[PDB]
């Protein structure tokens, strides 16, 4: 079985390297995978299943996950063993409904700090075994992510119904205070948000250093997660520089000028800058950058749900189909970009000379041309984008024709992308989802605390293998005979 | 009363299975509704992510925006939902101040939201196509027999 | 046939409970359903069809509906018997077109209060048998 796994990996690498006889090597690798899956299928006792799943620590399951031997991992003989470790130290909870599991997740989300602080004695207690099961680790991580999203939403409170003061008006607690000090000073919730973000950063840095940069880059979703964490870090750094500037201004104003009210003071312009409202900030103000990066980071935070969906029985196949289609989504977006850039350059070249001669500034600049052509895809740009104020019907009609052809081409490319996705759409989906779920499980098999709380007489095996291989040889010969007993 | 009147016409579903031509149509509708629900859940997840992002970005520009679009949770939900069917304009992400960073980030996020909605719609259509496949005939006859025995 | 129906239901419940060997139990339940459908298919007389469709009140049809044995209920041998009760006390109306059935629905919609008040004597009349057929109940 080890020989077949290694040979399957070698043949897959050869299929990648050659590209001439790629089909031959892929067929051979499929032969090796089929042999491994059949040998596993022959098992009829726990001893044999264990001997297959780990040699003389699920070693062979991990190797099959590494080598993309999906039918071996998704086989029921392997899946039952994986569920045995998954639902360890908790037997009744395996048979509970999905609603009970969701209620358990909610309870863990509510009481995560209490169990975290009780973990100082939990290993000596019975509850330590309960929380150290892989399912409870997964539940704790999901509850941690839920709490992080809740913190992100709750930090935006008091603005759900809108702000009460206009951006032109400054409100300060006391006259001696600098307005930018009030706007940039940190409250408790975003301090917790920083602590959590540093927790995930520390974790991700741990796997990055353990696996190496080149190995870590090759996973697109991992670099997406790293980018999301780095965007959080950049936003908080910009906020910190804004706070430092504001507190320097506050120190200056409290040290030097001695007046009851700051309004009557004619402060120096460098110190006077930090008294203006939102409108009179610089375009490159550090707080503007902080807010802009924070919005993107908050949007990208919800993408971490992709680490939890594979565990679910119903949404796992949905994520599998999404992953199946994203590969041609990328290629057809590249084609969209090519066609879009062609038409954008054409429109800009046609209409660049009519900046003040057009009823609508639509294609007069590269920015404007990009904007109108992109928002024409979703129908948020009007047709008067190609109308002049001059009596040049040649230019206007050519713009009309080019814009209509652009719309038709976009529709055609969209339909072709849909059909390509349909073709790429086709129990391989079941084994794919089970492979993903098994990877998720083994990530938690051997991490006990969430990222925020992570800061603190040959042989028995030879006899079993010989028995299983004899069973395989006999079954193969019997199948061949039943195929050709008559001859 | 308006909602009750709208929902009253749903009782036609108790009569269509008796018909030979519309029974299979109701059968196909029931076949697809199961993944309709799951992909609406995915739509809700993506929508809530982008809604929170938009509101957090634009909450501080209540009087500084040409259009009150993402300045409240209600307004952000409204504009992002009606962007799906194309009843919201692109000027929803334009400020009255000279902060091109915020405005450009809003533009990018709104365009990415539209692209993601289209992608999720196409994936839902393909999932429905896959779920679409004389099993339909026996399914409709089973439904009609249940109607008869009632 | 009763044993196969009950075993099919039990195997479906096991398929739900396990989720590891769900495919095995689903295949076994399909085997039981196939056996029941074939035994029904062998019938070549009304007596045999009735004996299959209700044991020693369409009991087995109701059990198959409960257990989602869809090919047994949708089999023509069962469907003809179901149409027999469905179009009871009205034979010519079975062969009428869909437009005639729609016209009957419209007439019943127009005259529903009259037949409802006449139901006080309808069981003693011939029209009571007509309105008490399942098709007329559905139309009403
Ligand atoms: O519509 C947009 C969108 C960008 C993206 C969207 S949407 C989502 C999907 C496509 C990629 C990201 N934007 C942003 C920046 C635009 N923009 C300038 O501000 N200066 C420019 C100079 C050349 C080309 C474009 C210029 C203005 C409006
Ligand atoms: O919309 C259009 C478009 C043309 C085409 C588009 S779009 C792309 C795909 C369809 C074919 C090319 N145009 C151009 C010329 C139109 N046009 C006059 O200017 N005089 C006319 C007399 C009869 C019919 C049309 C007349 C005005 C606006």
């Amino acid at each position: 079985v080890l020989t077949a796994l290694e040979l399957s990996n070698e043949l897959a690498k050869l299929a990648n390297i050659e590209k001439e006889f790629k089909n031959d090597y892929r067929k051979l690798s499929m032969q090796c995978k089929d042999f491994v899956v059949g040998v596993l299928d022959l098992c009829r006792d726990s001893e044999e299943v264990e001997a297959i799943l780990n040699g003389d620590s699920l070693s062979r399951v991990k190797l099959a996950i590494k080598y993309e031997v999906k039918k071996f991992v998704a086989h029921p003989n392997c899946q039952q063993q994986l569920l045995t470790i998954w639902y360890e130290n908790l037997s009744g909870l395996r048979e509970q409904t999905i609603a009970i599991k969701c209620l358990v997740v909610l309870v863990v989300a509510l009481g995560l700090p209490f169990l975290a602080i009780g973990y100082w004695i939990a290993p000596c207690s019975r509850l330590g075994k309960i929380l150290r099961s892989p399912f409870m680790k997964f539940v704790a991580h999901a509850a941690s992510f839920i709490i992080f999203l809740g913190l992100l939403v709750f930090n935006a409170s008091d603005r759900f119904e809108g702000i009460t003061t206009l951006p032109n008006i400054t409100v300060t607690d006391y006259p001696k205070q600098i307005f930018r000090v009030k706007t940039t000073q940190f409250t408790w919730t975003e301090m917790l948000i920083m602590v959590w973000v540093l927790g995930m950063m520390w974790s991700e840095c741990k796997e990055l250093w353990l696996e190496g940069p080149r190995e870590y880059i090759l996973q697109l979703w991992n670099v997406l997660d790293f980018g999301m964490l780095s965007i959080f870090i950049a936003a908080f750094t910009a906020r910190f520089l804004a706070f430092l500037q504001a507190t320097k201004a506050q120190q200056y104003v409290d040290s030097y000028v001695q007046e009851s009210d700051l309004s009557e003071v004619t402060l120096p312009p460098e110190i006077q800058y930090f008294t203006y409202a939102r409108d009179k900030w610089l375009p490159s103000d550090p707080q503007i950058i902080s807010e802009g990066l924070y919005a993107i980071a908050v949007v990208l935070s919800f993408s971490r749900i992709a680490y939890i969906l594979p565990a679910n029985e119903s949404f796992g196949p949905l994520q599998i189909s999404l992953g199946r289609t994203v590969k041609d989504i990328f290629k057809f977006m590249v084609l969209f970009i090519m066609v879009f850039f062609a038409f954008m350059i054409g429109m800009f070249i046609l209409y660049s000379y009519y900046l003040g001669a057009k009823v609508n500034a639509a294609f007069t600049t590269v920015e404007e041309s990009f904007k109108t052509l992109f928002w024409s895809i979703f129908g948020l740009s009007e047709v008067t984008s190609v109308v002049l104020k001059y009596d040049h019907k040649f230019i206007e009609n050519i713009g009309y024709v080019l814009y209509g052809i652009y719309n038709v081409t976009m529709v055609v490319v969209l339909l072709n992308m849909l059909i390509a996705m349909i073709n790429s759409s086709y129990d391989d989906s079941d084994v794919e989802w089970k492979f993903a779920r098994s990877k998720l499980w083994l990530s938690y098999f051997d991490k006990t605390l969430p990222p925020p709380f992570s800061l603190v007489q040959p042989t028995r095996y030879q006899q079993i293998m010989k028995r299983l291989i004899k069973r395989y040889v006999l079954k193969a010969q019997v199948d061949k005979e039943n195929d050709e007993v008559n001859e």
